[PDB]
């Protein structure tokens, strides 16, 4: 089993190796070469319609999204692991707090991880960080550790997810912020691989609650059909398209990688179980939004406001999408907990009190409140 780790815990040789084979990786023109794993995302556009019109391929917004998105990063995997990898794509624990990237994505000088070259666009990938970067991650993370069903867990982790990509790529027009261009950047499969670790500690906790883990009873007919383009026999790939439908890549194990640990937070998978329950003993008040395709990426800022017009910060989330998604649609409310906005303008749940909305575009346009419908607010009580 090909071994994952932090990548803070990476030995000088452990570095070198990977830089080493991500060179070759992105030297390489086949099929497993940088450019055309790297495809199976965005654009050049690797799907296609029945009607022969492209999409991209990668599922958002659906309870397929950690499923498809861990065969993409075992793919990139793989690559590396042929051209000399001896350890897996590592992972970045951004929901530990960080005063900037991790160097290994930083170092300019002959650092593969520092950039890739997008061959369709013929230009290097960028990045722009926003200062909100630099803990909230941690909060929207252990909402949706605490979900006990696949399907409200998925949301709340896929959202969370989303701030990375939007923050890391800002308004650069070939970065992390972009559906088109994201996969390019290889600071993406740090963060991809940490997004599978956070799946991994929450198959770990259900399993330690007596849960479902490997499978899931909601969505159960997307969770039959095959994750395009792992199942094409074009998929040099034998084991992600063995496991190409999200039946199958539930088992990660049956990939051929682990985790150095599962610790989230530095708490065993016991102490984290009992620290979510903790969480659960105070009255909570959320804010939740029903989300669909917008055909961009967007980020969500919003106050709670009494009525009088005196307001105070509610919360943001990021949305990742671009033209040529396909289309979705999620099929339950994003949950954000407002219990603190609410105390500090004193206000009771019952009390009447509105929710702003603001909608702005990756650019930094404003679009229209029309895309989102109005949030519900409800209580969740001890
Ligand atoms: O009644 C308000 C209504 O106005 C119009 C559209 O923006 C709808 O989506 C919105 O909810
Ligand atoms: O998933 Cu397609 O981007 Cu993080």
């Amino acid at each position: 089993a090909i071994i994952r780790k932090n990548v803070n815990s990476l030995t000088p040789s452990d570095i070198k190796e990977l830089r080493d084979a991500m060179a070759k990786v992105q030297a390489d023109t086949s099929d497993n070469g940088y450019q055309k794993i790297a495809s199976y995302h965005g654009i050049p556009l690797s799907c296609h319609y029945e009607n022969g019109t492209a999409y991209a391929c990668c599922q958002h917004g659906m309870v397929t999204f950690p499923n498809w998105h861990r065969l993409l990063t075992k793919q990139m995997e793989d690559a590396l692991v042929a051209k000399g990898s001896h350890v897996g794509i590592p992972y970045w624990d951004w929901t530990t707090t960080f005063a900037n990237l991790p160097v290994l994505v930083t170092e300019e000088k002959d650092n593969s991880f520092h950039h890739a070259h997008i061959d369709v666009a013929n230009t290097d990938t960028t990045r722009s960080p926003r200062a909100q970067l630099f803990s909230f991650f941690y909060r929207q993370i252990a909402l949706a550790l605490e979900q006990t069903d696949f399907c409200d867990f998925e949301i709340q982790f896929e959202i969370g997810h989303n701030a990375i990509h939007s923050w890391v790529g800002g308004s650069s027009p070939y970065g992390m912020s972009t559906l088109h261009y994201t996969s390019y950047d290889p600071l993406f499969y740090l963060h991809h691989s940490n997004t599978d670790r956070i799946w991994s500690v929450w198959q770990a906790l259900q399993k330690y609650r007596g849960l479902p883990y490997n499978t899931a009873n909601c969505e159960i007919n997307k969770l039959v059909k095959p994750l395009k383009p792992f199942n094409l026999d074009t998929n040099p790939n034998a084991v992600t398209k063995a496991h190409s439908t999200g039946a199958t890549s539930f088992d990660y194990h049956k990939l051929g990688y682990d985790y150095d640990n599962l610790n989230f937070h530095g708490m065993t998978i016991p102490e984290l179980e009992e620290h979510l329950k903790e969480i659960q003993h105070e009255d909570r008040v959320f804010a939740g939004f029903l989300l669909r395709t917008i055909g961009q990426s967007a980020d969500v800022n919003f106050d709670v406001c009494t009525k009088d017009g005196e307001c105070t910060f509610g919360g943001t989330f990021c949305i990742l999408g671009g033209e040529h998604e396909m289309f979705w649609a999620f099929d339950r409310l994003f949950k954000y907990d407002i219990t603190t906005s609410l105390k500090h303008l004193r206000l009771d749940a019952h009390d009447d009190f509105d929710i702003k909305v603001t909608i702005k575009g990756i650019d930094g346009h404003v679009l229209s409140n029309k895309y989102l419908s109005p949030p519900t607010v409800f209580l969740a009580p001890a």
